Order: C-alpha cells, then sequence, then structure tokens
C-alpha cells in the first residue's frame, strides 16, 4: 500500500521516517513519502495524489484546512476541530478524518493512571484545544474545564464542558489532576503537587509552562506521544492493523538526539 504526507515545507516531517519504522516492525510492503505540495499547485491535488497511486495521507502545514473543499466526505471530528490530517482513498473516494486529538488522547491514557476519574483543566479554546476536549469527552466522567481568555470562542464548541476564564483557573487550579496547554501562559501560583502539567508541544522539549510545573517539582509531559499516536491512529484507519507505538516512537526520538 501507499501511503504520504502533503504539506508545504515537508523535509523536516518525521512521518516517513515514522511510518517506515512501523512498516518494518510489522512487516509491510508499503512506502510512505514526503510530498511538496506548495500552495500554488495544490489545486492539482487529486492528480499529484492519484497519479502516484496513493491509499492514504497525512496533511500538515498549509493544507489541513486546505483540503477540507477537496474530500468527498469528512468526519465529525474534522468537521468539529474545523481541519483534517488524515484522509483515506477508498476506491477514488477521498475521505478526512482527524486524528491529532485522539492522538494526544490515547497517549495521556497511557501514562496516567485511572483517566477516567480524572479533573481535568484544558487551556485554550481553539481547534487542537477542540480536539483533544472532543476526545476526553468520551472517557472522563468528572466534566471537562476549558480555560480561555475569551468567551466568544465556544459559541461554536458543541459539549457540555465548563468554561471559564483565565484568571478564574489561575485560583482554582488545585482542583484539577491534569492541565493540558494547547495555547503556544497562567500563573502556576496555585498549582496542587501532584498535577501532571502537560503542553502538546515537543519542540522545544520543554516550553516555559512545563519549565515551572518542573520546579515546583511536579510531573511533565510535551506533545511528543501526540506525534506518534497520531499517526499510529492515521495508520489504523488506513489498513486495518495494530501499529507498534514503540517502534515509532523509538525512532523519532534517535532521531530528535542528534
Ligand atoms: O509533521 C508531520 O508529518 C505531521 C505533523 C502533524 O501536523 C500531524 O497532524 C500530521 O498528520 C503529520
Amino acid at each position: 500500500m501507499k501511503f504520504a504526507v502533503i504539506g508545504n515545507p515537508i523535509s523536516h516531517s518525521l512521518s516517513p521516517l515514522m511510518h517506515h519504522a512501523n512498516f518494518q516492525s510489522l512487516n509491510l510492503e508499503n512506502t510512505y513519502e514526503a510530498i511538496n505540495v506548495p500552495v500554488n499547485q495544490f489545486q492539482d491535488i487529486k492528480k499529484i495524489i492519484s497519479e502516484k497511486s496513493i491509499d492514504g495521507f497525512n496533511v500538515t502545514i498549509p493544507h489541513k484546512e486546505r483540503i477540507i473543499p477537496y474530500l468527498d466526505d469528512i468526519n465529525e471530528q474534522a468537521k468539529s476541530v474545523g481541519a483534517v490530517n488524515t484522509v483515506l482513498v477508498k476506491d477514488g473516494k477521498w475521505i478526512g478524518y482527524n486524528t491529532d486529538g485522539i492522538g494526544y488522547v490515547n497517549g495521556l491514557k497511557q501514562i496516567y493512571e485511572g483517566i477516567e476519574d480524572a479533573y481535568i483543566l484544558i487551556l485554550g479554546a481553539g481547534g487542537a484545544s477542540k480536539g483533544i476536549a472532543n476526545e476526553l469527552y468520551k472517557i472522563v466522567r468528572p466534566t471537562l474545564t476549558v480555560a480561555n481568555r475569551t468567551m466568544s470562542r465556544f459559541n461554536n464548541w458543541s459539549l457540555n464542558i465548563n468554561k471559564i476564564n483565565l484568571s478564574h483557573a489561575e485560583s482554582h487550579l488545585d482542583e484539577f489532576d491534569i492541565i493540558i496547554n494547547t495555547t503556544p501562559v497562567i500563573s502556576l501560583n496555585r498549582l496542587a503537587s501532584h498535577t501532571l502539567v502537560s503542553d502538546i508541544v515537543y519542540n522545544p522539549y520543554k516550553t516555559p509552562i512545563l519549565i515551572e510545573a518542573e520546579q515546583r517539582g511536579n510531573p511533565i509531559y510535551n506533545g511528543l506521544d501526540m506525534f506518534v499516536h497520531q499517526g499510529a491512529e492515521s495508520f489504523k484507519i488506513w489498513t486495518n492493523l495494530e501499529p507498534d507505538i514503540k517502534a515509532m516512537k523509538n525512532i523519532v526520538i534517535q532521531k530528535l538526539k542528534g
């Protein structure tokens, strides 16, 4: 089967390196190649893909919304986040999926015991935040809380979740078992001792919030696992097989060192 990643730029993508490691562990005769698609040539996307006989592809900067009109169908999750990172070519039909959020959430699940009873705060109300909150909503029993600087951003949200501003997150910070920053931030001055602090970025390997949270002697978690888990989730969709998460993360790490 033939896979890819589209984007502009595409050369620093670690998707092919990673999906390949997965193919070699599963003993699969797949290719996964980086495809450079400038904005100016994006209108010819159906043709760039189909001439290469592509089965499924990831979509990254700056085409995650740009791809949407070319899809024949799109899932609720993508539609909701308003962005597509995965497309399935399934008998000439293009179908758009979004695995970033489930990708972050499946990673967290592994490194956080009993996430179903977790008091989770998320910072940010934009699209990455939305995608994670949708996925959590399905597995977390206690109501989610999303904090944002502007209340209006929640108008197109769809969840029955608590929605607060940033100063109110600061002063109730100790009610939370996990905090997830999706913002590129708060005062950690009421930060409970046990609280896990997470950012969906892994370059830099630690953002300011994670730095300070670590000095306060808290557990921290960056976006590395999100990146592996979103691609693993694309792979499940495309192929109906189980990805080797350890092989995929180990190669990305080795590449990151160096
Ligand atoms: O750098 C990459 O190759 C990617 C990064 C993220 O945007 C992912 O959402 C995308 O599926 C692939």
